[PDB]
């Protein structure tokens, strides 16, 4: 499914993304923004064979399994394919435990090159939150 602005605010907001880690909500709407376009099918692999799924690019190195990246850890211990759901609740709560992991959003390549230091009040601005 692909979401609206808005729509995936709100969802984010009731999945307890608000200010999680000190990230403010802007800042997810707009990591997800850049990493799926708001798309949840949203699928890219990478050059050491490892895939990102689903609305938050969420690689299979470390925190998913799909079966055909070895010698990868599954610490959110679910299948790669669940992230790729129209329900955002199993993407959000894997993000929960990347965001915690120490290096805080910078885990997300497209939120430290379009999101850090930006105006991320912009992506959440006009909607019923
Ligand atoms: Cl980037």
């Amino acid at each position: 499914k692909v979401f609206g602005r808005c729509e995936l605010a709100a969802a984010m907001k009731r999945h307890g993304l608000d200010n999680y880690r000190g990230y403010s909500l802007g800042n997810w709407v707009c990591a997800a923004k850049f990493e799926s376009n708001f798309n949840t099918q949203a699928t890219n692999r990478n050059t050491d064979g490892s895939t990102d799924y689903g609305i938050l690019q969420i690689n299979s190195r470390w925190w998913c399994n799909d079966g055909r990246t070895p010698g990868s850890r599954n610490l959110c211990n679910i299948p790669c394919s669940a992230l790729l759901s129209s329900d955002i609740t199993a993407s959000v709560n894997c993000a929960k435990k990347i965001v915690s992991d120490g290096n805080g959003m910078n885990a997300w390549v497209a939120w430290r090159n379009r999101c850090k230091g930006t105006d991320v009040q912009a992506w959440i601005r006009g909607c019923r939150l």
